[PDB]
């Protein structure tokens, strides 16, 4: 059937029906060249054929409908009883074997990819997804938690905010309003990572890029325990105008049984070389202005590199946002 899982290469803006907002998003991204961490979509169906497999929607309908709407012991009861329902009941064999199969598909495609192990245990992220509240979770491993954190998503719909909103609307809504759509995709596993400016923060100068590298995870660069190098180009080109190599001192890289990331010392060998090459810096510029022209406005952007085992040079767009002081001025 392959009803209840779609791979990110293949979602359309036109989806907004089977996927929902965030994920039609992602799929516009990267039909628009802009490359966001491969994935894949669990759709609306997965959770839709879940709740009428057996009476489990009556049941959690009865339960929204049910609540004291201004009482929170209402509301904490009603989250209780259907949070134990939405992780509890069976999931049908056909939903759970096919979000298993796209998951493993996955794993296998980026181990081959990265040149790393085939263990089937790819970290990911799992990420809600409203028809039109984020839940996130960070470092899934194994198709087991993907499964768990998936039912966790479609849980997060019984929230006691959540349902008090509900139990407002039509039945009509409440039914549309309890779609949901769950995205998984790759964690990083970034050889170099960092943030990029389609303009400078300084002056508002809007004709050049800034870019902030240092080996491993974007999380030293985000969250400045290391001291990144610098680049600056100007768009017009592009020209590379300028660098600055710093001692890169230490990095965050991924956990080997992929649940967290670990602080570590960069080898002397590596702390004092440039991060990016001449043509990484060129692929990263052009990204930047594909970015930018996508939204409209100057980004400040996080970005991360893998190097394939092939040897190409992997740009992932991680997160993207209006530079901030363009915007504060503005």
């Amino acid at each position: 059937m392959g009803k209840y899982t779609k791979k990110f290469n293949e979602v359309r803006s036109t989806d907004r029906p089977l996927v929902g907002g965030k994920c039609a998003s992602l799929g516009e991204m990267v039909q628009a060249g802009l490359p966001v961490p491969d994935g894949f979509a669990v759709t609306i169906d997965a959770y839709e054929d879940f709740r009428d497999d057996s009476d489990l929607r009556a049941e959690l309908r009865s339960l929204v409908f049910g609540v004291d709407p201004d009482s929170s012991k209402s509301l904490q009861d009603a989250h209780d009883q259907a949070v134990a329902l939405v992780l509890g009941r069976n999931l049908p064999a056909a939903i759970e074997d096919e979000i298993r199969e796209a998951y493993l598909t996955l794993s296998r495609e980026t181990a081959r990819r990265r040149g790393t192990g085939d263990t089937d245990r790819i970290p990911v992220a799992v990420r809600s997804s409203s028809v039109d509240q984020q839940e996130t979770y960070l470092w899934v491993v194994g198709a087991d938690d993907v499964i768990a954190k998936v039912r966790e998503c479609w849980a997060s719909l019984y929230t006691p905010q959540a349902i008090a909103y509900r139990a407002g609307m039509s039945e009509t809504d409440a039914a549309e309003a309890s779609k949901i759509s769950v995205a998984v995709q790759l964690m990083a596993d970034a050889d170099v990572a960092g943030v990029m400016f389609t303009v400078s923060p300084r002056t508002g100068d809007r004709s050049v890029i800034a870019i902030n590298a240092s080996w491993g995870l974007g999380q030293s660069v985000v969250s400045g325990e290391v001291t990144p190098d610098e680049y600056w180009l100007s768009k017009i080109g592009p020209t590379l105008t300028s660098s600055r190599i710093a001692s890169k001192e230490h990095e965050y890289v991924p956990a080997p049984d992929g649940t967290g990331v670990i602080f570590r010392e960069v080898e002397q060998a590596r702390r004092e070389v440039s991060c990016l090459s001449d043509s990484e810096l060129m692929q990263l510029a052009e990204i930047g202005l594909r970015v930018e022209e996508h939204y409209g406005c100057p980004q400040d952007i996080e970005w991360a590199l893998e190097h394939d085992s092939d040897g190409t040079s992997r740009v992932m767009l991680l997160q993207s946002r209006p530079e901030t002081n363009w915007k504060k001025r503005k």
